[PDB]
């Protein structure tokens, strides 16, 4: 329309997009900065990069773009594209993107009295420290530091406003706790003028159902199945097979859990501690199994049972678990030969009795070690799992 | 020729690409927004993004771009590139692309009356909630929300035309159900004006043939193979090995499925429920076979058959299972020797009889557990695979 | 020089790089389109995209860039950069690249008569259907569609020239069959004018040496080696281990093909069919192994071999495979002792005779199942691998 | 400075950055081309691409950028960015990059006499055929082709200056053998006009220490350890398990090897034709092991030993292998009893004496197969490894 | 601001950005260079690139941009965007980035006296040599070279200032040692002029609390577990499956290292040689186990046990290890029968004695090899891990 065309013609005349639009040059300009969180796109632990989808919200008061609505009755707002009017150079300080700026430049809406608005969208990839001390029951804080680049404290007075999360889209993996802001002034080696900035901290918790189902239960079940090696009779000859197969099935689980953890050498992750505990438990199980097997296949007439070991295993423990311990010249020549045969059979019987005693000792040792290892694995698993803070709150929220 | 040269020269005289091509500056400019789907490039599970090939469709009216075709014989349309005439700024609200506007800026075709046609293509990536509760029998609703970034409703009212699917090349994985669109107005606290926008919700159904044949069939087959551990006679001495090897080979499939799955924590997918159930079945089979091997290699002496086991295993279950249970002085001296040998044989016969009874008990337990486990695995697999809705429709449309 | 400087100054005076350079503004402008294939660098089956190195080729006639060479001694051609002269807007319709136009922009060579040439290179990513029904004996067709985005047929008409393949660098995986095309004229319900376009279909055939030597051969070898479980005497005690280990190994092997196969439910791939066949074979082999081991460790007391099974396994099949069937009162007390011992030994001999008969039955079953399984696997593998078309052509052109 | 300001103002007066800065418009402009290799970033076998780091060097002469130094005392050189002056358009004819021209555009240095220089750096990706026939002892020849895209031969004649490698940083896994070049001319069917071009063929050799110590040695060690199946006594009962475990480990090893090799079907790579040999060796090892286990667990009732087998195994080989080859009325009732017992014992002795020959035959065949496989695997591996060209040079340089 | 507008119009009147802002035109322009390090985001070893977050600190003096603050009350600074004033060109010479300059072009701050200030951030990807001969106890020195691309020493003398790490953010994987710099010159055969440059060398140390626990502890624990084959009695029958499965489980660590380790061939990494040593130890253990099994299941009637073997094993090793080795005519017919049976038992006893001797020899050789292998493995592990610099520093700084 004629009025809009005339207004656009008049506004740009003798306008310089390089000057700060203030009435008095000494007085700093006031800029209000806020944010509008929409979605946490990704939280990467290996690269420590947080990917978010937010809308910047900055508003100020231009002085030259003021007009009387009487002269132009139709038009009440004017929109200027990028590169025609002055805009604050607010940008992220700790960006991790290949290009340091990741804001899509949109139009700037202008009041009938100079109050400008600017709502650029964009997907921001910032760098924040990720803590894996209590994985996967951890809460992460990541900061977004915004501030003008080449404007001091006496030129651009940066103010702060509360972040808006009304349109937030809930994420499956993480649930948002809050996002408070803070404003501060800083000094730099470059210059002697303070540079204010606005910092937003995003506090989020990790939902633990997926990990608690695919990382903790299967390993516990496999360890419990490894504890069965202390029930197979020695004659089966499969205890070693069972032990090594379990060790392999946990080596592959070690690989799978290592594929995701970052190389941060600052703290030992909870899951790493617990997996290690399972490693040594299974290894000691294999060692005890070897000892038991070497007890069971003890060659008779090649040693004697030590008195201490005998009186311990066959009596003290047997009472403890109430397991009862098992158990004419031709005529003369014929006579002596049958005595020889009978004596051979008697020697065989004595050797069999000694072997039975050795096997019973092996069985008692096996039962004792089963009890000890079972109690040990329960106590260690429970202690490591419950050591982490907020564990009960997290499990209650995620499960019931 | 000279006619279109003169027309192009005179159409840009006192033209501002910053104004709104209206005639009263108090009547909103009507823009008709539509769509044209061509192909679904990708449906990412872990990233929760949707990649589609879309042509937009915008159409409005320009008041200044009008000419009499009588005075310009031959020319009926003109084309203007980007940045030369005013264009509506309509962009995808929810875009998962580092650049927030993935649109190729083509020309604008203008009729003599003044109609402007704009059809920019582009590969759009949008973030939508992907439901995984019913994997792989999935029906997903992903949304596309379009609207003007700056103009409101006093100036631009977005209408709708039905989304067109005519060049849509069918995808080999995702069936297309529909793509409806609704145009809704949203009011603000300030000003009683609408803010129209058009949203399109693509609805796709996942074809299940590939995932079925490659995941469901092999895991069911190996789970059935795990049941064969109940038919191997204990004397073979290789019963544990089959169980552990099956468990390992199936944990491999579990890792694969996990690597395909997202990491959400709002629900337990079907493919996770079924895998966990099969885990439990195989573990219970291993426990049972350890029990049976314990029964089989039972030392005859030093143990007695409990009353309960005697009164159950060999008489009740066998009847319920139709199992038949199997069961001078030199003369004196040589007499004592031969009677000693005979008594030795008598004792051996008694011991082997007791051992045979133990072995029969083991066989009975094997058969009973085989029947029980077969029934339980059939029931569990059928229940889990039939719980999901639209499963009958999925099989009907994919396997036949 | 000076003449070319003067000519450059004269050629751009009153010239609008926005109008179609025609002499009547009512007749179409003839534009010739052609291709030049250089190299095919990636055929991605997962996302069904094709990556090629292509030089376009356009030519037309401009009515404003003409001069008398005799007037400008020495100047015969003039090159204009992008954006300074009118160009046809021909872009590929079905692109799979984030930027819809992945074409480097070069200069336009202009002859003294007004002719223009334009050979812009660029790597094109195109979305085409990749049929996988007959992997890896595969022949693919992928289409490329080029046409004007905005100009119609009253103004622009394309004329095809034959695709040129002279610099085509052969690929190590795909051989080229040809690249034909056809001019097409789309008509509208609008009004009687064509909309010319040129489309090229690239035909390629996968070379099967690598896949034949890396997948089809090792899996056949493993399946054949699984048949050795039928030559292992049961006394070894390591029969089930061999079969289960072979099963585990090949189901691990299946991951390599699983990671290349796309998730298409249109048809069942040939390689997937053949792997499923090998799975059925190995599973049934393990089942038969369990049956044999059951038949071999048979209790001689509780059971007698049925008449039918005897007459089928001991004479009929024995002849059908030509295997022979293997095979004072002190004196009184002494007499009773010795006859007791003799009767005990006689009973032992009868028991071992029955056991030997059972073991022979197991051996006959094992031999018969070996023969049956060998025939079944060879027949199935040959049928599956020969069911594919152009299989003789593939094995004649790749291996030989 | 005033003088340089004046000169900058003068040099652009009436200067069209579109014309060849020649003096006669007839003779061509001689342009000198060269290169400056810095490092070889990566050589990709899978995609057949080469990424490098080079500095293009160009030089020519201008007829308009000349001035008298005595009139501008302080100025000797000037710099013009892209777009102000004429620059030759030289770019790779074979670039495997989405942008067909990856050169960072820097300034142009101009002397007082008019000479110009231009050194744009950039990371160049080129598509060169990469032979793989002799992996890992390989020598590659990748070509870079540079030439003007639009100017011909009467207008712009290239020259060649030998490539410069002085700041070259050696790669960790490639040895630069050289980088020659030569100038070639081409003609069209039009008219006798040379089309000069410059091409560089960088030749590189792969250092093989890492591959030799990572692949060749462990595979050989596993293959050699697979021969230990021929030292195990048959009574251990774990002769099969070692063979199958070796086969499984080497299958996963060959998958690890093949996940990096390109899928080319022009020739069989050395590493593949060596891994196939190892596969065949282990397969026949398992076959022979099955044969031995069949010969050893032979029932001494189902036939005899053929005379041919006797004379070939226990008569000839046993000598050749230098191994020793082992091997009152009641009185009548008592008589019958002892006669029966002794006859049973004699029958048992005959049976075991018969089985001893079968056990010896198994031992002899095992020794013979050990010798055969031990010689054959060594011969095969040494032939395959030493069959490659430049193997002696590779091993000498990379190990001494 | 009226004064701001007036000064902005005044400062760009006849100002050529192409000219150096000096007032003599024959003197160099002093430029102060520095750098501010924020984070070390990535240290890639496979591609040997380093990613850092860096600010530059360019600074110079402009002769033309001076004004009197008295005549412009209030204005103290002005900011110019890219392309409006002269900016020195400083490129990172060794840049492994697709774009040869990944710097965000921010504003230039100018004081009243004319001093400029340019601090453009950007994420840089330098290329450095990653020495890996001491993995994971590693210390690296990547360099960073900066310099003017087209200015020499007569025109631009580049000074240096110390780097700024006051805002450094620690990385969990690397420990920063320091970052020195050196401003050096260079001459040419042309003419005696310097070419100043500033080179920053980044020294970082890897923290090993992660690798030392994930690849150093599990490997040594598995190696120790591999020695249990010398405590397992041979009667078990599972004496070599343990070792072969330990080898199977050990291959995965090699694959993990290969996927982490680069492909360089200039040395052998410490961890690579350590794992090679461990696999050699395990293979030798398997060979020795085969020897023991062969010595244990020895045929008694197969050969006299060698005198050397006696005088070694049964004479010296028994003492050294302190182990004691185990250990009417009717009546005539009756006589003959009992004599036959008695002699049969005598011969059986002799065979048993020989077998027991052989078994004891096997046991003693097993004990001896256990001792030797344990000593060898501890010596090898300690020597390999301690034959590396800064190992004591690494442990005392990380594990404490
Ligand atoms: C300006 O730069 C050019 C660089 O090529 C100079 O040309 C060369 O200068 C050296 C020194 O005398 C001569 O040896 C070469 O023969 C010249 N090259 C050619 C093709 O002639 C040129 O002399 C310089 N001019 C001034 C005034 O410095
Ligand atoms: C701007 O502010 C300062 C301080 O209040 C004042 O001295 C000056 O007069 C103001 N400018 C004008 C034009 O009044």
């Amino acid at each position: 329309g004629e009025f809009q065309r005339k207004l656009y013609k008049e506004l740009v005349k003798n306008y310089n997009p390089l000057e700060r639009p203030v009435a008095n040059d000494s007085q700093p300009l006031t800029v209000y900065f806020s944010l509008s969180l929409l979605q946490i796109m990704d939280v990467d632990e290996k690269n420590q990069v947080l990917t978010t989808n937010i809308w910047l919200q900055m508003s100020w008061t231009d002085h030259y773009l003021q007009w009387n609505v009487s002269e132009y009755p139709g038009v009440k707002t004017v929109r200027f594209p990028d590169g025609q009017i002055w805009k604050p150079d607010i940008l992220l300080y700790n960006s991790a993107d290949e290009r340091f700026d990741a804001t899509f430049h949109t139009n700037v809406l202008v009041n009938s009295s100079g109050h400008c608005q600017y709502l650029p969208p964009g997907i921001f990839k910032s760098s924040c420290y990720i803590d894996v001390r209590w994985f996967p029951f951890d809460v992460q804080h990541c900061k977004l530091k915004f501030g003008s680049w080449s404007y001091g404290g006496w030129s651009l007075d940066l103010q702060m406003q509360e972040a808006d999360i009304s349109g937030y889209i809930p994420n499956g993996e993480w649930d948002l706790v809050g996002i408070p802001g803070k404003r501060s002034e800083r000094f730099y080696e470059c210059c002697k003028e303070p540079y204010p900035d606005v910092t937003f901290t995003v506090t989020m918790r990790r939902r633990t159902l997926y990990y608690g189902l695919n990382l903790l239960i299967p390993c516990v079940l496999i360890s419990a199945l490894a504890l069965l090696v202390f029930l197979l009779p020695a004659d089966s000859g499969e205890k070693i097979s069972l032990g090594i197969t379990v060790l392999l099935s946990l080596t592959v689980f070690m690989l799978l859990v290592a594929e995701i953890m970052p190389a941060t050498s600052d703290s030992v992750p909870l899951i790493a501690q617990y997996f290690a505990s399972t490693m040594i438990i299974v290894g000691l199980s294999v060692v005890v199994t070897v000892i038991v097997l070497q007890y069971h296949h003890h060659d008779p007439d090649g040693g004697k049972m030590p008195k201490w070991t005998r009186v311990i295993l066959l009596n003290w423990c047997a009472w403890f678990l109430r397991m009862k311990r098992p158990g004419d010249p031709d005529l003369a020549k014929i006579l002596e030969e049958v005595r020889y045969i009978a004596n051979r059979f008697r020697c065989q019987d004595e050797s069999e009795a000694v072997c039975s005693e050795w096997k019973f000792a092996a069985c008692v040792v096996d039962r004792l070690c089963l009890m000890a290892f079972s109690v040990f694995t329960i106590i260690c698993t429970i202690g490591i799992l419950m050591s982490a803070p907020n564990f009960v709150e997290a499990v209650s929220k995620d499960f019931a």
